[PDB]
């Protein structure tokens, strides 16, 4: 019983984090095989003006690099720039490289972040890529390069490299192919993200989790058609209802159809009247159906 | 920027989790040195009624154990009962044993739980020991023996071994010394926990984190003295304020004294009124001074 924000174990990933230093700039890198991945701004000559990375890369001198794994130095033999990432080729192959793949997150997908600060992991937490392509993380200077991952089918999927913090406090990263999520730039200039949207499928999953844990004071009998809910959502900051696949499975299991939950969302969006649901005082879109089913049924969708 | 409930890395602990099988039961154990620690009920043959652990231990046979690390079987050479825990001596030392110590959690302290099942870690999350000595975790059958830990000063402090789930869904564990938190028993009969209280010290830390970020719509100028606040707390389900000195760094950085936050607590307890603080719609007591200062300033 119970439902709590959880992170997948960090062991496999911790052994891949290294300290990358170029000149006076220090940040984190991910060492897989004989390549160390890190944000390209590690070579930026400044952090106050617009950066011309083409020029920056042309004047880059490899002897300025210092890469440390634990207490050992890695030997740099080359480096190439890909989008907002740098791929540094070293002589050493990380013997702890887990079976892995690289994937690009979709809107609303959940993953894990290993917050690192000098090539050393300090914390781990689960997060979701929001519809505005930013995440609600917690970072301080030095967190750049921190990796985002998911453990699946016996391997590690690398999906996020921390890059910047917007004026709003929201965080943005890039995939390992160098593509910044949301199209944000790795420049100091002011950048504003679009309005965030509540993830409807996650809210529905959260309500089903409440039902499975014996919390149903809010549950009523009225039903709301998906087509109609979607009209409301588009105008009230909520994403459209979709999936339904795993949802139909839960609807059958609990005997409570999705329509009843969509009606509840529409109502609960006005307030909980002082009551709580699984420890929360307002609708929560942090848990996906995947997390809910894994935590309560022990199965992976 | 930001404030997120985090867990400390699980790397050093994952390597110590083993599967402990005895008769018709399977749960998790913690392998440190040449000892495997686990809940003693793993030897309970029948759990339909009261368990006579002294009797259970007297009939226990070492050959009925099967301890597996990853894919390897460990040789059992002995086993003793300490409180609600079993200390199983094996024939080999865990080469991955980290620098460690054992500590017993006090009311309201935070730690990390590595949720394990068939002797394999599946999830990790930070949690706090509540005033009623239970934790609001997330587990399914097979999680018994999952360890709770804290990383500090270059070593791993083992503080919790998962033991039971109450009818309310609350979770209870024991220290590695074999003392069950809250005095709960590893018996089948119904057991009920006491009323929980909001951890004032954590709520204060939460408000400081709010200020450090751009959220201060709730901040007023009135000062509520500790003495007066504790009077209100005792009658409203909150713990008493303590260690005001500890908040020195946060108060100095924000320019806001604890007294003003105690006043805010008393007021915000009546409701936020549609507004949110760091994304929450009600007071939060999940973050300690330690967590906030670490996430805000990177200081331990």
């Amino acid at each position: 019983a119970g439902l709590r924000k959880m992170a997948q174990p960090s062991g496999f990933v911790e052994k891949c984090v290294v300290r990358v230093c170029y000149g006076n700039t220090v940040l984190n890198g991910l060492w897989l095989g004989d390549i160390v991945y890190c944000p390209r701004h590690v070579i930026a000559s400044n952090t106050t003006s617009a950066i011309d990375y083409d020029h920056e890369y042309s004047i880059m001198r490899l002897h300025n690099f210092s890469i440390i794994s634990g207490t050992a130095f890695l030997g740099v033999v080359g480096a190439t720039m890909h989008g907002v990432t740098l791929k540094i080729k070293v002589s050493q192959t990380n013997m702890h490289t887990p079976r892995h793949s690289f994937r690009t997150l979709k809107s609303g997908e959940g993953f894990n972040i290993l917050a690192c600060y000098d090539g050393c992991a300090q914390g781990v937490f689960g997060v979701n890529m929001r519809t505005n392509w930013t995440i609600r993380g917690s970072f301080i200077n030095g967190a750049c390069g921190s990796p985002g991952y998911n453990l699946k089918n016996g391997e590690v999927e690398f999906v996020y490299m921390h890059q910047i913090e917007l004026g709003s406090g929201s965080h943005v990263g890039s995939s390992f192919d160098g593509v910044m999520y949301g199209g944000f730039e790795d420049q100091p200039n002011l950048q504003v993200e679009s309005a965030n949207q509540m993830l409807t499928v996650n809210v529905v999953a959260f309500l089903y989790a409440a039902i499975l844990n014996g919390c149903t004071w809010w549950l009523k009998g009225e039903k709301l058609f998906v087509e109609h809910y979607n009209e409301w959502a588009q105008a009230n900051g909520f994403t459209a209802m979709n999936g339904e696949d795993a949802f139909s499975i839960l609807a059958a299991k609990t005997g409570v159809c999705v329509e009843r939950l969509l009606h509840a969302i529409q109502v609960l969006n006005n307030g909980f009247g002082g009551k709580q649901i699984l420890g929360y005082s307002s609708l929560n879109d942090e848990f996906s159906i995947n997390e809910v089913v894994k935590q309560m049924f022990g199965v992976n969708l």
